[PDB]
């Protein structure tokens, strides 16, 4: 999947996690997220096309993906140990890193 | 250590997990692994010793030891929670993805 | 924001964590500790600022880091479970791998 399409899949399931109702949906969307997380670091934004793959550009691409996969384990550890609403308040924030990293390379 | 060992001890330490008694026991060939896969992404395969340490083919080997890394995780969350049953479940799914890199990269 | 200043980072937190009671304190500093390797993760650090950043030695560093961000893990989890003792014990460690890293590349 490109790296539009991993961003979509990102924030169809912050979506899902927003209206969730118990641990087990939480735990299914933040787990989709972390396969479109680690599957976006294969990807290159269309603007970094003509980079060099391991130019420092593309490793901050990859290593943003890395941030995220972090935050992640955070609530995906939170929505385990049953802390759903903690689990919810930290996808929060993750939303702000998605769009954060979605306004920096698009 | 190269690769292929690396492999060795990935499939060596998932044996141990199934045969496992305790968490203890479970956490610490966990361990193992975790150690090995950081090591491998270090490695160069056999079917790649023909492309280039930042070509694509590369990278993406790469980020398939971070997949399997996050896979590790959560088996050793299983076991951090004393549920020894279900992180050998988990260590199924570990299973196929060694399987699947071995049979990739080999 | 360079890697030095982010090695810099690490360190204080490290001093954090030694001389903390509770376990929030432990999670805080460990928190930031992750935040500062994975802005390391992105930097050419000194030693190697003559070096392709398609070099082998530059995914060896970060993968270094890759190390690094799980012992931080391993010590967090530690902590999430009230061992702050233990955490500390972990973080002891932690100081070793952070160092030597730093004395490595500086
Ligand atoms: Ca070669
Ligand atoms: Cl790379
Ligand atoms: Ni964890």
């Amino acid at each position: 999947a490109d790296w539009e399409d991993n961003m979509e899949t990102l924030n169809d399931n912050l979506k899902v996690i927003e209206k969730a109702d118990n641990a087990a949906q939480v735990k299914d969307a933040l787990t989709k997220m972390r396969a479109a997380a680690l599957d976006a670091k294969k990807a290159t934004p269309p603007k970094l096309e003509d980079k060099s793959p391991a130019s420092p550009e593309m490793i901050d691409f990859r290593v943003g993906f890395d941030i995220l996969l972090w935050q992640i384990h955070d609530a995906l550890c939170l929505a385990n140990e049953g802390k759903v609403k903690e689990a919810q308040a930290a996808a929060e924030q993750l939303k702000t890193t998605v769009n954060a990293h979605w306004q920096k390379y698009r």
